[PDB]
């Protein structure tokens, strides 16, 4: 599952809601396999067709830079992402958001 905090998840939760409602994210990376330090960033591939809009990008890090989380989300484009890639993504993932 999912190594954050209760409260760290809402944070990301609202984040997202608001800055990308219209896209799908999936946690993945050190956090979804049991194996988080303390520093270890949140991977989190936002899901879409078309690499994400310049705009909504960068205010997704200003809002994650600016809230309260102790460590760095690190946000990966589904659409520019490569097939190899994408294949080890979806062995093990915990899905935060869905479009609505
Ligand atoms: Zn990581
Ligand atoms: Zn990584
Ligand atoms: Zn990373
Ligand atoms: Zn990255
Ligand atoms: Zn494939």
């Amino acid at each position: 599952q999912l190594d954050i905090k209760s409260e760290e998840l809402a944070i990301v939760k609202t984040i997202l809601q608001q800055l990308v409602p219209d896209y799908t994210v999936w946690a993945f990376g050190s956090r979804v396999k049991g194996k988080a330090k303390k520093y270890s960033d949140l991977d989190l591939a936002i899901i879409s067709e078309e690499p994400l809009d310049f705009l909504a990008r960068d205010r997704l890090k200003e809002a994650f830079s600016e809230s309260d989380l102790p460590w760095r989300v690190d946000l990966l484009d589904w659409a520019t992402t490569s097939e190899d890639f994408r294949e080890i993504i979806r062995k093990v993932y915990v899905v935060i958001q869905e479009k609505e």
